[PDB]
């Protein structure tokens, strides 16, 4: 219903099958910046929603939930951008701005928080977006590489941050070296911490070890690996997006320690009431992050030089990418070149 | 095995039916406090272990974890205790003093913390505890009233503290309004919140405003009313011993909200990915509390007038207080009365 002509790619249904799609976007209002897309990460979250997974997708559904780019026109009120430059938008792009969660700078959590992807995402030429949900993207950050921050950079940096699982010379375990994990993994030895990948196999040993300075890598489908490491970590990043019990998890953990659910299993978890009150163990939840948040992960990203690893791929490349997502077939981010591949 | 004659009541058997035990302490050590027992308090827990509801009770089982006497021999280092001093003793009476929990001062989780019950508990006329694990009993607190605090006050004091649900003008919940929950509404009101009662039935609503104060109650079945709560806590203290479900609990959370989960049910809590991940809530376990807490607790509840509602009962009548404990049918503690009703 808009005056700017936007194309991008859409699934028509639950199959999850993407195809090329025109739509448009609003005109740039007084305190918005449309930018030229040139890096639109994707992950499982896409291929999820692409298929209803959590039963909440509307159809056509436009995926692109992390996008770089650059400014092509802002607002007669934008004051802290201009055309050219480079930057970053993540998954929230509305909320009420009234609530307690918005007023007190946690408005991902607004209860009407608007996400990206809601009014069709941003695999597309064009996005325009309210300036107070857009972040300069810091001029030491890869564009290509550095995009998935926009995503798991902020999924795990925010609880990390929230539990404490910041901290130099603690244990922290991260199961499901992924795509959420090993930023996560990135995250959590520039914080200084010691860390233990738990994996589903071997396969990942080398890597977590020669990519990633892992201090130890623990399969769980090993029982004397898993028990050998009972009760030894402070904290654990579960990215895990598929069924699991997390019982094998708690029992890795101190008294007191924390499981942090970042993954979304449709298989809900059995939980014994013991496997958290012995030990007094913890288990939260988190989603996305504030802009707030947003912008002090990028600041440490960029000190750090923390990104991911990627594979750049094509729009016409993406349906492949779906289906290799389904069994996690990636080292370990797939980033869509928009500005090189997208047909205009 | 030791010379110090002691006597109270022992299960000999899962049917949880308590008789006259002879027993023995060990001699005062040069570090413990030998203590005449005035009142132990008793609460659903000894139910649950008479009938070994957790699978762990060794038998003979003298009940009896939270007391309160009089001092009668101390050891040649003990400086803080004297005879004739009133003092109070909770669940934990030692540790391995080595171990990270217990050189953070958080010796509760000591994964080697040893329950006073363990071996052979306090429904008895003597006790012998090492000083560490000893508290002065506030002048300013009843010995009757007060006791169940070395139970339920700090079961609840500590995670309050912990996470953070301890702050004026927050809306906090209790599920279930028993031993632990009366106590811990206290606190609760204690620390400025507005309190938010959920319950089995309508059975105890008058007593939850008229006597409690509550803001709110309500009944955990009733669909409409749980609805009409939705996302309005900050904390949720569940004491629920009972199979349930903590999906409405979690509903009834603000998001970034905090479920402390105290009561042991048999069935594992069943828990959806999305209870968790929408608001970003929290569910943590607790278990008792350190000797730090239980001093901070005590001075809170001392200045506060925190006591229990407690029904002052002989040790004749502990088998009839154990089968009204099946239906919590007591308001809100029995207090058994050792130095009046046990017979020399
Ligand atoms: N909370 C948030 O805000 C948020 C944001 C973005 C994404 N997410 C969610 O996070 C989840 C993970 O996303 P992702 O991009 O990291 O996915 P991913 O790239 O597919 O990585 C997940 C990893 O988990 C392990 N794994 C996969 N399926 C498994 C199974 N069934 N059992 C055990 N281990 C399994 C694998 O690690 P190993 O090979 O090491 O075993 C895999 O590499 C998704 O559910 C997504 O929706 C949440
Ligand atoms: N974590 C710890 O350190 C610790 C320490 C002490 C005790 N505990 C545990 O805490 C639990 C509660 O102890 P308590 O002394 O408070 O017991 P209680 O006096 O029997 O009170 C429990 C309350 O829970 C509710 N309830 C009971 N069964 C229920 C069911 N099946 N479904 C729903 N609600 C139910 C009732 O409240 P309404 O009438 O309001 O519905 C009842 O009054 C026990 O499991 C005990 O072992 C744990
Ligand atoms: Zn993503
Ligand atoms: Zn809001
Ligand atoms: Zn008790
Ligand atoms: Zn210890």
């Amino acid at each position: 219903v808009y005056p700017v002509k936007a194309f991008g790619l859409a699934a028509k249904d639950s199959s999850g099958l993407f195809s090329p799609f025109n739509f448009s976007r609003r005109a740039t209002g007084e305190h918005d910046v449309q930018l030229k897309v040139l890096y639109c990460g994707t992950c499982q979250y896409d291929r999820e929603m692409s298929k209803n997974k959590f039963g909440f997708t509307s159809y056509p559904y436009v995926l692109g939930h992390e996008i770089v780019g650059e400014v092509t026109e802002v607002g007669s009120k934008v004051q802290k951008f201009k055309v050219g430059d480079k930057v970053g938008v993540a998954s929230i792009i509305e909320t009420c701005g009234k609530c307690e969660m918005c007023t007190n700078e946690v408005e991902n959590y607004c209860p009407e928080a608007g996400s990206i992807d809601s009014n069709y995402g941003a695999c597309s030429n064009i996005a325009v977006i309210n300036e107070n949900f857009v972040i300069r993207w810091p001029e030491n950050l890869p564009l290509d590489s550095g995009v998935p921050l926009l995503c798991a950079g902020i999924t795990a940096y925010s609880p990390m941050k929230r539990y404490g699982l910041d901290k130099p010379g603690k244990r922290i375990g991260i199961a499901g070296l992924g795509g959420l994990g090993h930023v996560a993994l990135r995250f959590a030895k520039a914080f200084g911490a010691k860390v233990t990948v738990i994996s589903s196999s071997l396969k990942k040993k080398r890597e977590a070890f020669e990519k990633f300075g892992a201090d130890s890598f623990l399969v769980s489908s090993n029982p004397e690996e898993m028990q050998g490491a009972a009760g030894t970590l402070d904290g654990i990043i579960d990215t895990i997006p598929g069924n699991h019990s997390l019982e094998p998890l708690l029992a890795l953990l101190k008294p007191l320690g924390k499981l942090i659910i970042l993954g979304a299993p449709e298989m809900p978890f059995e939980v014994p009431a013991p496997s958290l009150l012995m030990g007094g163990k913890v288990m939260a939840a988190s989603t996305a992050g504030s802009m707030k948040e947003i912008q002090e992960m990028i600041e440490f990203a960029a000190e750090h030089n923390i990104v991911a690893d990627v594979e750049v791929i094509s729009i016409d490349y993406v349906n492949t990418a779906m289906e290799r997502l389904d069994n996690s077939d990636v080292r370990y981010r797939f980033v869509i070149d928009i500005g090189n591949t997208l047909k205009s």
